[PDB]
Formats: C-alpha cells, sequence, structure tokens
C-alpha cells in the first residue's frame, strides 16, 4: 500500500479543477469555472501489483504565483498543465516548474497540454511544445479532460515513476 500526494499546477482556466474531477469523480460539467470544495480528491488504483492511493491537490492560478501553500507542501508528484488555446499559459510553464522544484525539490513531473480537442484554435505549435518538454526533460501528454483523453495515463505514469524512477 502507498499513498502519493500529487499537485496539479498551471495558470488559471487551463483545466486543473476539471482534470481532478474527471480523474477522481468521472465527471465533466459545463460550468465556466469548476470548483473543488475540499483540499484534494482521491482515487485508489492498482499500479504494478501495488495498491496506490492518489491524492490530487488543486491549486490557484498565476494570481497566486508567489504563494507558499499547503497544496505544494510535501507534494510527491506534479502535473504541470497549460492550455491549447492560451499561449500565456504555455509561456508560464518554465516558471511553474522552477517554483515546484524550489519548494519540494525533484519529484516526478509530467507536462500536459490540455484542451487538445480545441486543436483548431491552438496557439502553440506542436514542435514548440515538444521542444519545451525535451528541454525540461519531462514526459509530455496531450490531454482532453472533456473527452477523457490521456487523463488516466498522466496519473498512471506519475504513480509508476514514484514507485520506480
Ligand atoms: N474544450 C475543453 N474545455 C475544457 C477542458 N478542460 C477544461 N475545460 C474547460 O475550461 C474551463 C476552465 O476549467 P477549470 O477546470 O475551471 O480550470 P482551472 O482554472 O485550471 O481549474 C471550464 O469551462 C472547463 O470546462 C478540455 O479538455 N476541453
Ligand atoms: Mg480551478
Amino acid at each position: 500500500e502507498v499513498a502519493i500526494k500529487m499537485v496539479v499546477v498551471g495558470n488559471g482556466a487551463v483545466g486543473k479543477s476539471s482534470m481532478i474531477q474527471r480523474y477522481c469523480k468521472g465527471i465533466f460539467t459545463k460550468d465556466y469555472k469548476k470548483t473543488i470544495g475540499v483540499d484534494f480528491l482521491e482515487r485508489q488504483i492498482q499500479v504494478n501489483d501495488e495498491d496506490v492511493r492518489l491524492m490530487l491537490w488543486d491549486t490557484a492560478g498565476q494570481e497566486e504565483f508567489d504563494a507558499i501553500t499547503k497544496a505544494y507542501r510535501g507534494a510527491q508528484a506534479c502535473v504541470l498543465v497549460f492550455s491549447t488555446t492560451d499561449r500565456e499559459s504555455f509561456e508560464a510553464v518554465s516558471s511553474w516548474r522552477e517554483k515546484v522544484v524550489a519548494e519540494v525539490g525533484d519529484i516526478p513531473t509530467v507536462l500536459v497540454q490540455n484542451k487538445i480537442d480545441l486543436l483548431d484554435d491552438s496557439c502553440i505549435k506542436n514542435e514548440e511544445a515538444e521542444a519545451l518538454a525535451k528541454r525540461l526533460k519531462l514526459r509530455f501528454y496531450r490531454t482532453s479532460v472533456k473527452e477523457d483523453l490521456n487523463v488516466n495515463e498522466v496519473f498512471k505514469y506519475l504513480a509508476e515513476k514514484y514507485l520506480q524512477k
């Protein structure tokens, strides 16, 4: 049995709260802004013959970039999220990465481009997202929380890397 605290980080409106609700509750609602009224949601899964309890902590956006918060404290893995339709959220990734490393150190991390169902309206070229992932040395996923596309894979990857580097 292992419990893993995972923090989901990135600019406002990229889909962090939706991603957590999708993974832990299996829902996607039509609201302009999602809310999680508790510190974290959780999902208990089996990974490589071990029982893992994933505790997914939501965060605030760039308006709280300098904030030192409970969601980051003792985080054991991290999802860095930007949005297909928000170039500023992509440009912010390196700053979010540096913030997490300075607060918790080196923890398993993945880079996620969410809202890939909106590719027609993309503001990020595929080559530049892949180039950033290679520069930060991070596994990169293109996700659609709305379509339940690659969400499960993100958390499974992080749990496996926590268990075996
Ligand atoms: N089309 C699309 N909309 C999404 C996706 N994920 C989230 N959204 C929407 O993006 C908006 C912001 O999502 P939210 O989870 O509140 O973002 P947060 O501010 O990062 O927590 C909401 O209207 C969500 O329904 C996605 O994969 N595709
Ligand atoms: Mg939110």
